[PDB]
């Protein structure tokens, strides 16, 4: 009853519809396309242009500040951009089908790049719309319903699309149908609620760029929260990186069985776990849910440790995969809720995109290290290390209880006034490190244009990441000292 009420309310359907519209764009630019172009034997000539469509989704934060300042002529900051980024995908996705892959491959690639760029903006504005309107109690269930819509969109965009195209309809008509299925999405955008008009908006574009950073870094506890955001998901990334390879080699299973088992059980478990986490969060506070969910996520992948020693069996694999996926989808909703709470209403999506990118910066480094650890200590000890690698996230969450308990009851963050002498040094060092990484990115994009070549590529990135880590460590230590005193 009280746990059930959330589903009947009409805004839930709008959230799901707007979620499915994010998926239909993701697979009509990289995956169904190649399947279409396999008739024309996609070459290496167009990959130079085609390298950007995958890249728009990773680098969305840089063009994000433009979204908050600007507004469409009518409809307010967050319900006008969704009408503008859901009318452009429709004019391009259908048209793209008008082209012929015989002699217009470059035009097709350029249209794919434009479609990806539009989808990135729609995604960021939709995240801002989610964070602005949703109240304090229902955030987890909203995130779960959005994830369910996302998955139901990706599945329709790939599977049923391929089946229809190669059975009845044809490729051009499959593209036409994937274009025409966006009309309900724009209807839902038009009929959805809006953020209030009380909240102020930045007056200058440079102000839009600079204000969110000064607002987030002028908090009582900022560096500790940054460290928690970075280090929450390590214990899941480590196991998810090589679970498939372990199930292939260390146990003795076949590729098809592993693929099928993942492709069904992982989806079902993730969906059920996310919805359960949202329903339970609807009545439970943020900190207790975060702690319990983190402990469960850390203790989940001991099933893999049990599997590694014991001999092969189908049901053991099924149970372990089901449990791991349920615990992961269970904690992902709590993490999304924690990300959503911190940002303030006025500058929402810039502070959401930067935090989301900082969340995913963890997966880049763990990859090669996961490779080295296996040859060092066998398959089995790797998973014990995975179990023990979730301790820092729980410890940081335990230390940072005060701010999360105060925010729920006061709905605002206390400004920083303790130890004002040492924060400037850390901020300046972090700025210098980010500037160094920007210089490295400029060097990489200068080299990739074949205008010139540089021999200083990896060392600059290593130095910059070392400087950034040192700055964040100094900030965290100073914050801990201030909290103790
Ligand atoms: C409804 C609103 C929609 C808003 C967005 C619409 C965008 C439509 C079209 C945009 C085309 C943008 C072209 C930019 C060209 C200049 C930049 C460039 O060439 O960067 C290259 C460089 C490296 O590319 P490769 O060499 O292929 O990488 C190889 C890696 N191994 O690119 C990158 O590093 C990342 C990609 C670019 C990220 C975004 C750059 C900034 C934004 C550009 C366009 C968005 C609008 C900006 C202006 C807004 C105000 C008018
Ligand atoms: C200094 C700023 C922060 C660091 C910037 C450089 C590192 C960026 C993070 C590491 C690279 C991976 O970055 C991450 O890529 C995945 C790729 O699917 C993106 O994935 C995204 O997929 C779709 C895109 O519409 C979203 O619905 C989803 O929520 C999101 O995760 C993330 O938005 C991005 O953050």
């Amino acid at each position: 009853s009280q746990y059930l009420r959330i589903f009947q309310q009409p805004r839930s359907a709008i959230l799901l519809i707007l979620g499915f519209a994010s998926g239909l764009p993701l697979a009509l630019t990289s995956g169904t396309l190649q399947a279409w172009m396999t008739v024309e034997n996609i070459d290496l000539k167009t990959i130079g242009f085609f390298s950007l469509v995958g890249q728009a989704y990773v680098f969305k934060f840089l063009w994000s500040p433009l979204m908050d300042r600007y507004t469409p002529p009518f409809f307010g900051r967050r319900r006008g951009w969704l009408l503008a980024t859901q009318i452009l995908l429709l004019v391009a996705i259908a048209a793209m089908g008008f082209l012929e892959p015989g002699t217009q491959l470059r035009w097709m690639a350029a249209l794919a790049v434009v479609i990806a760029f539009c989808s990135a903006s729609q995604d960021i504005v939709f995240d801002a719309w989610k964070t602005d309107v949703l109240p304090a109690e229902e955030r987890g269930a909203g995130a779960a319903i959005s994830v369910l819509g996302y998955r139901l969109g990706m599945l329709v965009s790939g599977g049923l699309a391929l089946w229809l195209a190669d059975k009845w309809l044809g490729w051009q008509g499959m593209y036409w149908l994937m274009a025409a299925l966006l009309i309900p999405c724009i209807i839902a955008t038009l009929l959805a609620p809006e953020p209030t008009d009380t909240i102020p908006v930045p007056k200058t574009l440079e102000q839009a760029v600079v204000a969110p950073l000064r607002d987030f870094f002028g908090r009582n506890n900022a560096w500790l929260i940054l460290l928690l955001i970075v280090l929450y998901k390590l214990g899941d990334a480590f196991a998810m990186s090589l679970t498939t390879t372990f199930l292939i080699r260390g146990v003795g299973f076949d590729a098809g069985e592993v693929g099928v088992v993942n492709k069904t059980l992982g989806l079902l478990a993730t969906i059920v776990g996310a919805l359960y986490g949202g329903i339970l969060m609807q009545r439970l506070s943020l900190f207790r849910a975060l702690l319990i969910f983190g402990i469960l996520q850390g203790a989940s992948n001991a099933g893999y440790w049990l599997l590694s020693i014991t001999d092969k069996h189908l049901y053991s694999m099924g149970a372990a995969v089901f449990f791991e996926n349920l615990c992961g989808g269970m904690g992902t909703s709590a993490f999304v809720a924690l990300l959503m709470t911190l940002c303030n209403k006025s500058f929402s999506a810039t502070q959401f995109a930067l935090l989301s990118a900082l969340s995913a910066v963890g997966r880049v480094y763990v990859g090669p290290v996961a490779g080295w650890f296996v040859e060092a200590h066998g398959w089995s000890t790797f998973y014990l290390f995975s179990v023990a690698a979730a301790v820092p996230g729980l410890i940081l969450l335990l230390v940072c209880r005060q701010t999360l308990e105060y925010t729920r009851v006061n709905d605002n963050f206390i400004s920083r006034t303790a130890y004002p002498a040492g924060y400037a040094f850390a901020m300046w060092t972090l700025a210098a490190g980010v500037s160094l990484l920007a210089v490295w990115l400029l060097l990489l994009t200068m080299d990739a244009l074949d205008l010139t070549h540089f021999s200083f590529l990896p060392a600059l990135l290593e130095v910059g990441v070392l400087v950034a880590l040192s700055g964040v460590v100094l900030g965290g230590l100073l914050d801990y000292l201030a909290l103790r005193k």
